[PDB]
RNA sequence: GUUCGCGAAGUAACCCUUCGUGGACAUUUGGUCAAUUUGAAACAAUACAGAGAUGAUCAGCAGUUCCCCUGCAUAAGGAUGAACCGUUUUACAAAGAGAUUU
């Protein structure tokens, strides 16, 4: 979330409520965002995917408050929104029939991709499975790159 | 996951609720690249020596080169940037004379 200035105001009622949890994940994303010394390419990548996760993680917290449960009031959700607390591009994916379960945006970005698909923790884990099986080896994906999505379609 | 349709249970019957089942939606990331000795950076350090045309001290500007360095550079600078300094035999014939040989 961006500094509080004299450009907020102040948060809506019922913040305090969900207050607690949102510190929880600020915590988190504290820690993930510190310098490691990884020596390895690997670790330092899977360091990046702990980030995207929680930022994930915070954004569906959100979008579940307001979309599912109707905990929290529209004024509530905006300021959320305004602030920064959640992503409103990514919470407007998972608004969308098949994207329900989006782990972020970067995974849906065709024109980034060498073949112009996306990424492939969009596809559903059996069709990847019966690809492997026909063609007799075992299921090589485990996780993107782009972030640690070991699958993400709606169906898993 | 969502949603459209169907079976079913719950309810007096709808709404609603769950179990089952068909369709729709969404569909292949990334690497020319692994993490210290063995696939390649260099300066520096110790020693000696102390810059071409000079009897002596020097300004230089070039050229040739499968040597380049600094610089944005087709400028300029780098000891006149450096190297240059050695080694060198046959398109080999003609005319004539005096000695050698059968
Ligand atoms: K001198
Ligand atoms: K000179
Ligand atoms: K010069
Ligand atoms: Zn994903
Ligand atoms: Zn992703
Ligand atoms: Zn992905």
């Amino acid at each position: 979330p961006r500094i509080k200035t004299r450009r907020s105001k102040p948060a809506p009622d019922g913040f305090e409520k969900i207050k607690p949890t949102l510190t929880d994940f600020e915590i988190q994303l504290r820690d993930a965002q510190k310098d490691k010394s990884s020596k390895l390419a690997a670790k330092s990548n899977e360091q990046l995917w702990e980030i995207m996760q929680l930022h994930h993680q915070r954004s569906r917290y959100i979008y579940t408050l307001y979309y599912k449960r109707k905990a929290i009031s529209k004024d509530l959700y905006d300021w959320l929104i305004k602030e920064k607390y959640a992503d409103k591009l990514l919470i407007a994916k998972w608004r969308k029939t098949g994207y329900e379960k989006l782990c972020c945006l970067r995974c849906i970005q065709k024109n980034e991709t060498n073949n112009g698909s996306t990424c492939i923790c969009r596809v559903p884990r059996a069709q990847l499975e019966e690809e492997a099986r026909k063609k007799g080896t075992q299921v090589s994906f485990h996780q993107c790159v782009h972030c640690g999505c070991r699958g993400c379609a709606s169906t898993d």
